């Protein structure tokens, strides 16, 4: 069901149970008019996240997973949006919205001091699961010059039940980056990663005792929190702990993380081309050549030509000289078809634009 909040309308899709994974998915595609997403994130700390990373977006967007600690960054994500572009969806239920009747049965007015983030242009109305689903609905979406689309899990501070959320994630194919010092479930994560025995079946609630002691909990929750934690350790790969307290740049470890998760799941060139695409957006050459071209690949020149078209469109240098030092022969690339591509892919702006136009 199409919906419409005249607050400026924001619109609302009837998100029905058991719902196809790529219905919801087209319907904020077309029904929204938003372009395709080329990253996609589920969420000193409270500058380090929306600076370095707030800025770094706007030079090629990406989608932010939220659920309207939580509220400084919803109203700093809002501030940001005053100055491609990114978009919110938001994915959430009905039962805990205030005013659902008047809603489900054109402005209607959910004036309530719950209701939901006025912040927002977009809403999808009906929850773990249903992430879950998308989730791995976009991470099988090839955007593609036949492309996938990023997916990222980034934790903060999070919840004991969280595990839960993560544990099936882990099975998701999902890599994990969470910050030590956030301050919840993630610095017990944090210090409990790494052990002898990655197990811990008492020094868990030793340390669930020393870290957030508010509120006591019984041993048959810790016992089961301590088997959830040993089957989330047993993924080294989506697990990425990191600081930022001391040293670091967010979209470097985004794409460290990102490039050893691509790592694992497979070992062909085509594998790790969505992330060297995101290197190329990112211009972390320098990550990519140390760590994806001399860290394990060794490439074919015929595979990457079509990048190598992508980083010159650039004027990306610097990852041609790579490309073409990876053993690219240019002279095999060039085809008075591919130079005519090039010429045509030019700035519109450009007077030179003007001017082959004006000769046309």
């Amino acid at each position: 069901c199409k919906g419409e909040v005249n607050f400026k309308r924001s619109k609302f899709v009837k998100v029905p149970s058991n719902v196809a994974p790529s219905m919801l998915f087209e319907l904020l595609l077309t029904e929204w008019h938003l372009p395709a997403p080329n990253l996609v994130v589920s969420l000193w700390l409270r500058d380090v996240l929306r600076k370095g990373l707030v800025k770094a977006a706007q030079s090629t967007g990406a989608w932010i997973l939220t659920s309207a600690l939580a509220r400084h960054v919803g109203q700093a994500v809002r501030d940001h949006s005053l100055a491609v572009r990114v978009v919110a969806i938001g994915m959430a239920s009905l039962d805990r919205i205030l005013h659902r009747q008047l809603l489900d049965g054109t402005p209607i007015h959910y004036p309530a001091d719950c209701p939901l983030d006025s912040n927002l242009s977009h809403f999808i109305l009906v929850l773990a699961e249903l992430q879950l689903s998308l989730e791995k609905h976009i991470s099988q979406q090839r955007t593609g010059s036949s492309i996938q689309i990023p997916v990222l899990c980034l934790l903060v501070n999070g919840d004991p039940s969280t595990l839960e959320r993560m544990s099936r994630a882990v099975e998701q194919a999902a890599p994990w980056l969470i910050l030590a010092g956030s301050g919840g479930i993630a610095d017990v994560l944090a210090a409990l990663v790494g052990q002898p025995h990655l197990l811990v079946p008492q020094v868990t609630e030793k340390q669930f005792r020393e870290k957030f002691p508010s509120e006591c909990f019984s041993w048959e929750a810790i016992v089961h929190w301590t088997e959830l934690l040993q089957n989330i350790a047993a993924h080294p790969h989506l697990l990425t702990v990191y600081d930022f307290e001391q040293e670091g740049d967010l979209d470097t470890v985004i794409l460290k993380a990102l490039v050893k998760a691509c790592k694992s799941h497979s070992r062909d060139a085509q594998d790790y081309l969505d992330e060297l695409k995101l290197a190329v957006a990112w211009d972390r050459v320098d990550i990519a050549k140390s760590e994806i071209f001399n860290g394990d690949v060794e490439w074919k020149s015929c595979d990457l030509e079509e990048v190598m078209t992508d980083a010159l469109v650039s004027n990306k240098p610097d990852f041609v000289r790579l490309f073409v030092d990876s053993g690219a022969d240019m002279a095999e690339f060039l085809t008075y078809g591919r130079l005519q591509q090039l010429y045509h892919s030019v700035s519109p702006k450009s007077l030179l634009f003007e001017l082959l136009e004006r000769k046309h």
